[PDB]
């Protein structure tokens, strides 16, 4: 089934290179022009976005007005919420790199996350756009064996559980 998946515009913690997952945090101005530019650039279908404001702010000013799920939130990095990248210890930057075998204390595993975001792709009906994550289109794109990284405030189309489509970014 035809579903397109977009990346929210960037917010602050995208620049400073830290885990942003549950942390809802706002769309930087730039985050903003991202997702203008999606609009007229996504197909008029039903929308369905994560509850987090930057995902949501990402669908209303694309010209969406999508029902809110929050199964399409971004994974919950725990303790690791806020975290640097950069700093991040082998165990768990390993994990993330390798997509696998990650659980952040006070936060969700990978296999939780995966359930989660499959179980909701399962139940979709028809083709949708959905408003979502970086870990969500990650997760999408490597399961269909892909490099999963896309950037922010861009689009992807997959024929789920099969193909990816197209990867779309604009400038």
């Amino acid at each position: 089934m035809e579903l397109w998946l977009v990346r929210h515009g960037e917010t602050m913690w995208n620049r400073e290179g830290r885990l942003l997952g549950w942390t809802d945090l706002p769309l930087t101005a730039e985050g903003e022009a991202q997702a203008r530019r999606l609009k007229g650039a996504l197909p008029s279908l039903p929308a369905f976005s994560s509850d987090l404001l930057r995902a949501r702010r990402t669908a209303e000013l694309a010209g969406f007005s999508p029902r809110l799920y929050p199964e399409l939130r971004e994974i919950h990095f725990g303790a690791l919420e806020g975290a640097l990248w950069e700093t991040l210890d082998p165990r768990y930057k390993e994990a993330l790199l390798r997509f696998q075998g990650f659980h952040p204390p006070g936060g969700e595993s990978l296999s939780a996350f995966q359930e989660r975001v499959f179980r909701f792709l399962e139940g979709l009906k028809a083709p949708a756009v959905l408003f979502t994550h970086g870990g969500v289109v990650r997760a999408v794109l490597r399961a269909l064996g892909e490099d999963g990284l896309v950037p922010p405030g861009s689009a992807v189309a997959v024929d789920w559980p099969r193909r990816v489509l197209v990867r779309l970014a604009l400038d």
